[PDB]
């Protein structure tokens, strides 16, 4: 199919396997910037001018898993460890509700000093503050996030990474593809809004294996989607592999957003370390989102699944106002409720 007929059946949802192959094998400048506009006004259309803050607390990088692409695998001994206290995550928290995030979010390696019950004593004291708790633990037994929902968490993200199974198994050797999938499965069946995503430009992808990360979203209509590139980190195994593309990492956004029009999709952190203004170019083809770093000093630095972050040298409170100035200078405008997902049904 040409470029022209690629978009045409783009624009009239024939999502096939081989119109997604084709949208991500063509470079044609014309065919991309025709795609990102699709994607965008898809966008506008289904889930308007409001862009989401998601404020994210980094709170420990105690990890058990060794995934070959993480600064915080367990392997990695060039790295001091850090924890936060309970009552220091619950009084950040309490501080970017203060600055108007509407959303929380708890990142960690998966550290199993706070699971199961530090994590949802903290979420109940974050509920009380009247705004959504997101989740991203990592991969827990059921009993775990049975407990969170159960204590008033939200949503949680556990990005698919990788839906080749083989491809996953070996970046991720503690664990598996039917793992992660099986987590997934889960958090939907508790009832959490739930978000899936990858990364592009992993050492062995392949742009089949993006049009399977493509497919299998859409089968399983996750409510969020991240995706960002593949940076490679120098105290691990991949050190002196390519980053990933960052034109192929956007038209996966701009795809996901075609596919999942009503879902939510963030300008991930990641597109904005390697290319300058990488966030606010996601946010005008496709994405919706954007999760301004609350980690405070001294740990926000010790947190560095890449490297690279862009708001490592920032003060502790600086990035709320500066997505809060990114929103306004892009046209756009902040959520004004939690912005859960908002399904449109359709054909
Ligand atoms: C129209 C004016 C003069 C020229 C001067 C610098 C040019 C931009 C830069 O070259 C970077 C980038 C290269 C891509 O290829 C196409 C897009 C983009 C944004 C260019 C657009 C345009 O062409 C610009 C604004
Ligand atoms: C600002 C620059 C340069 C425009 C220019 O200056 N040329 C005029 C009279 S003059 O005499 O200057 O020729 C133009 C050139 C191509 C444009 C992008 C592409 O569309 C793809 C994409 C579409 C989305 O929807 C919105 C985002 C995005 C990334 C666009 C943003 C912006 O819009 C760009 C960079
Ligand atoms: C935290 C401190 C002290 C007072 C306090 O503890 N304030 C709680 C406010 C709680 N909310 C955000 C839910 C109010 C929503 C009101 S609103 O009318 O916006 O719906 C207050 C005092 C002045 C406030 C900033 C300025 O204003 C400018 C700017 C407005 C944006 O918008 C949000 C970001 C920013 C930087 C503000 C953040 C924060 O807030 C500040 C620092
Ligand atoms: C100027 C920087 C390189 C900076 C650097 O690292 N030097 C390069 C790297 C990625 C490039 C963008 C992407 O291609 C996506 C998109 C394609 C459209 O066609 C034109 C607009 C847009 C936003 C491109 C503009 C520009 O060309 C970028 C920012
Ligand atoms: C306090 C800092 C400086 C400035 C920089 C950008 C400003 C925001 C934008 O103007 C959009 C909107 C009006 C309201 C809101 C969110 C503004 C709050 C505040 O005024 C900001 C955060
Ligand atoms: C929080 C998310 O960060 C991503 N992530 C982890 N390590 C890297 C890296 N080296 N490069 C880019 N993204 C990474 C994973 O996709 C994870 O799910
Ligand atoms: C810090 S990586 C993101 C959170 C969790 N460890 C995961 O891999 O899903
Ligand atoms: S990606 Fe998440 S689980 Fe894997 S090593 Fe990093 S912190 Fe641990
Ligand atoms: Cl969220
Ligand atoms: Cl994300
Ligand atoms: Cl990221």
């Amino acid at each position: 199919m040409t470029g022209r007929e690629i978009l045409e059946k783009l624009e009239r949802r024939e999502f096939t396997r081989e119109v997604l192959k084709e949208a991500l094998s063509i470079n044609d400048r014309g065919f991309n910037e025709a795609l990102f506009k699709l994607a965008d006004e898809i966008r506008r259309k289904y889930v308007g001018d409001e862009v989401h803050i998601r404020a994210i607390i980094e709170f420990s990088n105690v990890c058990r898993k060794n995934c070959l692409y993480c600064g915080l695998r367990r392997d990695n001994k060039n790295l001091k460890r850090y924890r936060m206290t309970p009552e220091e995550i619950v009084e950040r928290a309490r501080l970017a509700v203060q600055f108007g995030a509407k959303t929380i979010v708890l990142q960690s390696g998966e550290d199993p000093y706070x699971m199961p019950d530090v994590i949802s004593d903290i979420v109940k004291e974050i509920k009380k503050m009247g705004v959504a708790v997101t989740l991203s633990l990592g991969e827990w037994p059921r009993e775990y996030y049975e407990k969170w929902k159960e204590a008033g968490a939200d949503r949680y993200l556990l990005r698919h990474e990788t839906a080749n199974p083989v491809l996953h198994r070996k970046l991720r050797p503690d664990t598996s593809f039917e793992n992660r999938l099986n987590c997934l499965l889960t958090l939907k069946e508790l009832g959490y809004e739930t978000g899936a995503g990858s990364m592009v430009g992993l050492p062995g992808q392949t742009i089949d294996d993006l049009v399977d990360d493509l497919l299998f979203l859409k089968e399983h209509d996750f409510d969020m989607v991240g995706i960002g590139p593949f940076i490679p980190h120098p105290d691990t195994p991949l050190a002196n592999e390519k980053k990933g593309d960052f034109t192929l990492t956007l038209k996966m956004v701009a795809l996901t957003r075609i596919l999942l029009p009503d879902s939510n999709i963030p300008a991930t952190t990641a597109m904005g370390t390697i290319v300058p203004g990488g966030r606010e170019i996601t946010l005008r083809c496709g994405a919706n989102v954007i999760m301004p770093n609350w980690t405070p000093s001294p740990y926000r630095q010790l947190y560095q699944l890449y490297p690279g972050k862009i708001c490592v040298f920032e003060k502790d409170t600086a990035c709320i106002p500066c997505v809060m100035k990114m929103i306004e200078l892009l046209g756009r405008k902040p959520g004004r409720d939690w912005g859960g997902r908002k399904r449109v049904f359709e054909t």
